[PDB]
């Protein structure tokens, strides 16, 4: 099988990871079958232990793993579906060989990195480029490795001294290297200047590996005397000293890259099947990217906070919304509000914040309320979901927000004040959420819903449905252990809001409609992780639809 | 706490142990509390793995921990007991850290090499130099630590950075390194060429590390303008220029580095307690050399092996041997013999190798028949015990010896002929020896006994309870499970074979003496493991004692 | 005597110049007699071979030396006149060495770069640091040596070899070590990235130095957990990591130094002989510099050019114009004209650029016509000195632009047209500007006028002997060899065109004025080579003095 190996030189922000994924957009769109892992030097196994705010936002996997935000970017650039063996670890690979050790599989010899650990990477490289990504059943043609990590780092050791031996292990038509470096510019002489490059390199050679291609990163498009210069130290031609400045969209990186001509190279050094054609579908993504350009008309809409900032804490949600706004035709704009300000008590301790709060979410002509866990601010968003309510706005609840969504409709529609979640409120009179986590034999212990599970819709009415294209029932990710306690769903029944949707078991009510209002919905799993720059997540483009106003057009 | 950090810089063989070890039994003998600490840069957890073929010999702790044989050359150089702690392995650090990240100690942070594995370096180095290793209760002033490997691996990477880190942590007036390196001499020239030294050390300033002394290892004594091209490269005086020309014993390598005056140097960097003081107690270590080179007499005797050849399978027995002979003013001469082809099949199928073994066997005045495990050549080392029985030639045997000793007079002097173990023969009609391992709560499953247990002894009248010291019960290490079976006990009444020694539950017996026999005694525990230079191993000692005839004028 | 060695990290760029350049002004101010060195790695042995385009000016020094650019920053910074010696170089070391081979300096040992070339730097640095630098006689206290290149280059391999040995040879308490790296922030993140910090302080300590300060270029003020990182990578206290983002003025960075609190640091370090004082003399340098922020009003006025574009060529005289303005109170404006496009054969094929030169031509209220050699625009720079005499504009001019003010005058004025120079127009019937090189004894053939020569004023009646103080002669730098024939003196006498300055030998006269003009004059010497921002040359002070019309004034 082929090998494309990504690999940074100088710092780690370069982003090797949207290089890489251009990389898998254009064979894939070459018509190749393209596989792609991810290294990350880190010691944590899974993705499950990081708070969103600091490393970002856990993305799922079909399987059920959770993982880095990283592996959903492979998974929106190229048309596949990863396990969580495509994200290998430090922790990972360590615990494996540890696993190995303690069964006696070392046969009582000493274990070393060299070649143990080194040795499990090649293993695990070699079984996860085979295993079939795509919805078709054949065996991947081509892998491509990112490793994270800058070289010269200590954790990125035991990874480059396997991928020394790996160019060994894979023939030489078959791996490839991609190297990216920085070619910084001051402001006085603006001067894309080389020496980085130069040091990074010789560091990788004495790793072991050697660039098969060079990529170089700027503010702005490269001098031939630079590439040249480059040249000379890296025995390269300034072909294969692709460079990258800074661009509009993430969606442009790949075209770049077309431009920069790296299919003919890859053509020629991995000898693939791309058997050349005058048309490929790439045309239809040129299409896309120069729409993009284009996009011209605004609405206002609000994406409802707990944290202080946006960072990554929402970043496949506004992908998402993202997706949708592009089908629509129109800018998104997100109102990013803390919703734990516009609670009672900081209402009056920070009069500034509540009034700025409140000027923002009066710009919303719709809403979305994502999802959530502790209490931080679950006293608070509370206010935007009856605000949307009462003010008939356009809304979407997602995870937490459609708990939120079922409590506030018992406390004001039902009157049924009383009603509380067991998360925040344990106490509670009237329990409405409450914790039901998953059992299953060869488990010990309650466990998340989490992962992909089959939602399937009570009635033919829905405006979801109907949005999903009228099937039957859907699958979608999720993550939690809270649902609305199974007992309390007869108070409901005579009142507008509506369960739509339930699971396979009968067990969990999954979806939830707001009868009488333009659109009001609210979810239990999370639509973002399955949308597709081509084909929006439903819940997010009803939303859009129902904001620009749109939504009664488009069931025609 | 002052520290001194032991690396090596050009090659793992050259004695970093030896030297680190002869560091600490100097400033032990200035008076000061020396603990130590070994870095092993490999994966395994703990030593219990290991065949001791390839890596060498298990060595015990009192705690009950298995460690490397390199431990134990800490506890005959310094009069010291060790903890498992101060063995750090690169598999302990990686699971601890595991353990940690698991638990959530890391508050949901990345948990990364620096600083997360550098940090847990730094609180095991401090947490265990803290604690007491010689009888006495206050705490250690100095602690040598010996990190393995050489500058430059990878394994070595997160120990380097940790002590990079440690040198501020620590105060200059308490951090010294001590880094040994290579001045080969070509046979041509015979000139002590410098470079590698030059090469290592400009490594370790790029690992961050500084020498403060430099360690120079040669074939002979060295010349002045070599030492002083050295100081010109490292910075450094050539009285830091430490060298070490190969030489007789390790006994020799504490009595070079005082000529080379490192004491002075200790005492100038490290502020130390030691108060100048005219003589120190190392006169009587001076004596012990001095008194090691002029020795002279022989006696030919036994070691009986099951392995091909000698490397390190025996080497905490060898030495017990050695220290025995030393007290006994005799040359050893250990005859290795191969038992596995002394039994039948071997004895027809390849006759050169069983004549060659009975002529050694033959050359033996005394016989040692240490321990075993599974089948490799038991049922031959049976022949050396017959025949020393029979020969009437001193006899000491060791675990797996002792439990042959018992099955062998069963065979022969009872008649018992169908008697034979668990280990083997696990279909035996009459099990004389029987699995027995030791249960506890808190454990799953039976389990070795394994680390020091209280054996006492049964009367007076015993030779071992007379080189004891006729002390009612003595204490030492184990490692087995399979026991002579408590209920045949009965059978040996009569006849003259007698247990002088039981486990304090009654229910294992662990020492066996032979009647109207100069010498023939077996043992559960294994004595090696307590033996030292100044002090031999009393059964050891009871066999060297008896195999030059001195035992009967030695109890006078 | 002290030392402070100054070198780089990452790139080249960094402007280690006007670090070293500032600390050096900072010790100045506290009143230390500071001198200077420069090492540059290339092999030119002196400037003189330089094309001003591509590496730039040429500096000339009082004891005739062609030096760089960079040598005439510490001459302009501290009030210092430098000899050759103090621009070490490549060229200069090996050609020395050289040398002493051929002597059989060495007795017939090889050479070799260590130690030979090493002691060479070594006894160089010493014996121009003992040269006194300063008007007064006393040797100097300390030295700083700014080394071109960045470490790992090739170039400068032999001279960090030499400050390894030579931290030895000077005492630790008199050498230090400046290591200037870049902190770069990517636009997006805007973090202050510390990567090439720590690769490089680690790349410096493989070559046997380590940073006892730290100065970290940004685009903006540095962040403390930054500063903490680089401290921890590198041993050292936030307070040594010194940074810079760029500013508005080279004048500004010694303040910024003083504020990051160097001074202190150097007392601690270098146990400076400063006494500490309340006040010291830069109160004045505070009072420059906040008035070089207020500054307001302008003139534009020309630089009449021959390359095509301003980079380096005019690089003094530009900070001759600048210090002449900002005692003037205004701001400059420099208008570059490319006069070789103001000759006809341009005027009729390019048309465009002719008349922009003629539009920004009408803009000066003034013209500066500077120096020249070979031919390049030479029949093109006429025009701005004619049209400065016909339209009365203040004009002065320098080296060429004077021989061109007295061919203008004798072509326009005289009648005599047939006049022309000899280095274009070889053939002229009337050579007006002749050949007339220096001869010495001890030289072979005829040489440059170089270096500093007095000329002496030969009437009080003199503008330029008023500016410079009424004083009998002045001493000033010369590169020429072309003057007017002393024979064709008297055509002038009738007419309003004078001499003024004249040679102490009598033989060439070197400054004009023209009567009856505002201010008109030209010199042969170079009266940038001389200025300070304290205190102006007197021709270009009176350039500008006549530009805003204060001249008049002035003299009062
Ligand atoms: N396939 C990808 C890759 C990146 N991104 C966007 O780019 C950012 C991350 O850039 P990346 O290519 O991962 O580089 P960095 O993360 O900046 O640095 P690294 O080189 O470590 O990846 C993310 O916010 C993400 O929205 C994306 O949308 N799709
Ligand atoms: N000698 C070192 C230093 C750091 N790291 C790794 O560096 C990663 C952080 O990457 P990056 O942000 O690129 O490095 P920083 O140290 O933060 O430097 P910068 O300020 O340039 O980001 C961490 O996971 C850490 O394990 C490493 O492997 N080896
Ligand atoms: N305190 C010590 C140290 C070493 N030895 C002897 O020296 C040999 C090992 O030498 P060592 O000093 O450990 O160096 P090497 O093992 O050769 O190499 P390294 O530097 O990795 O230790 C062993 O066979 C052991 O008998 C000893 O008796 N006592
Ligand atoms: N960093 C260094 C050190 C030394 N040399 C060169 O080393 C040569 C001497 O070679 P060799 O004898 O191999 O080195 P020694 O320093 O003498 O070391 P050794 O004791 O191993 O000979 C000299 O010409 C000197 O220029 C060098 O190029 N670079
Ligand atoms: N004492 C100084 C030093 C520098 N400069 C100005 O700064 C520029 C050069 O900056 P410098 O400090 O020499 O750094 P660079 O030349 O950019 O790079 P290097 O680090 O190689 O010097 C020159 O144009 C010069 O006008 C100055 O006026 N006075
Ligand atoms: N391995 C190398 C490469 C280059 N140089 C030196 O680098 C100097 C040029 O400096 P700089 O401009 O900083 O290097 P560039 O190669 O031009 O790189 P950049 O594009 O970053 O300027 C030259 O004098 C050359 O002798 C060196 O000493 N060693
Ligand atoms: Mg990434
Ligand atoms: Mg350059
Ligand atoms: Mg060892
Ligand atoms: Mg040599
Ligand atoms: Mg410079
Ligand atoms: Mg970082």
């Amino acid at each position: 099988m082929k090998y494309i190996l990504v690999t940074g030189g100088v710092i780690s922000g370069i982003g090797k990871g949207i290089i890489a994924s251009s990389v898998g957009t254009i064979l894939k769109s070459c018509g190749l079958h393209v596989t792609s892992i991810k290294i990350d030097p880190y010691i944590n196994i899974d993705a499950g232990t990081f708070s969103p705010y600091e490393h970002g936002e856990v993305f799922v996997l079909d399987d059920g793993g959770e993982v880095d935000l990283d592996l959903g970017n492979y998974e929106r650039f190229l048309d596949i579906r990863l396990t969580k063996d495509n994200n290998l670890t430090t922790g990972k690979i360590y615990q494996y060989v540890i696993n190995k050790e303690r069964k006696g599989d070392y046969l009582g010899k000493t274990v070393q990195v060299v070649p143990h650990i080194t040795d499990a990477i090649q293993e695990w490289v070699m079984r996860q480029a085979l295993i079939p990504v795509d919805e078709d059943g054949l065996e991947p043609q081509v892998c491509v490795i990112e490793l994270g990590g800058t070289v010269g780092d200590i954790e990125s050791m035991p990874f480059i001294e396997a991928f020394r031996q790996f160019q060994f292990k894979v023939k030489r038509e078959n791996f490839c290297n991609i190297h990216v470096s920085l070619v910084p510019q001051p402001s006085s002489t603006g001067e894309q200047k080389t020496k980085p490059t130069q040091n990074s390199v010789r560091e990788l050679r004495g790793l072991g590996l050697s660039p098969d291609l060079v990529v170089c990163r700027c503010s702005n498009p490269l001098d031939t005397s630079v590439k040249e210069k480059i040249s000379m130290f890296c025995h390269v031609e300034p072909e294969q000293v692709i460079c990258v400045h800074d661009v509009s969209s993430i969606y442009r990186v790949p075209l770049l890259l077309e431009e920069q001509g790296v299919v003919d190279y890859f053509l020629r050094r991995l000898d693939l099947p791309i058997e050349r054609q005058p048309r490929k579908m790439l045309m239809k993504w040129k299409e896309m990217a120069d729409r993009y350009d284009r996009l011209l008309e605004t609405c206002s809409i609000a994406l409802v906070g707990k944290y202080t900032k946006f960072s990554d804490s929402y970043a496949s949600v506004i992908k998402a919304l993202e997706h949708s706004a592009l089908a629509i035709n129109h800018k998104l704009e997100i109102k990013y509000i803390d919703s734990a300000d516009l609670e009672p008590i900081t209402s009056q301790e920070e009069p500034v914040r509540y009034h700025e709060a409140w000027q923002k979410l009066c710009s919303a002509h719709g809403v979305l309320v994502p999802g959530g866990f502790g209490v931080r601010g679950t006293e608070g968003k509370i206010q935007a979901i009856a605000w949307a309510r009462n003010q008939k706005k356009p809304f979407l609840g997602v995870c937490l927000g459609m708990q939120l969504a079922v409590v506030e409709f018992s406390r004001n529609v039902l009157g049924w004040q009383d009603a509380n979640s067991t998360e925040f409120d344990p106490t509670t009179s009237h329990p409405v959420v409450v914790d039901m986590p998953e059992h299953n034999p060869g488990q010990m212990g309650g466990t998340m819903r989490l992962g992909k599970r089959r939602t399937l819709f009570q009635t033919k009415n829905s405006v979801m449905r109907k949005l999903y294209g009228d099937a039957d029932y859907l699958e979608e990710r999720h993550r939690h252990r809270f649902e609305v306690n199974p007992v309390w769903k007869k108070c409901l029944e005579e009142q507008g809001l509506k369960f739509v949707g339930q699971d396979v078991e009968g067990e969990r009510m999954e979806i939830v409609e707001l009868e009488d209002h333009p659109f009001f919905v609210g979810v239990q799993y999370h639509p973002e992780f399955l949308s597709r720059p081509i084909k929006p997540s439903p819940p997010y483009f009803g939303l859009l639809l129902a904001s620009v106003g749109r939504l009664s057009h488009y069931l025609q």
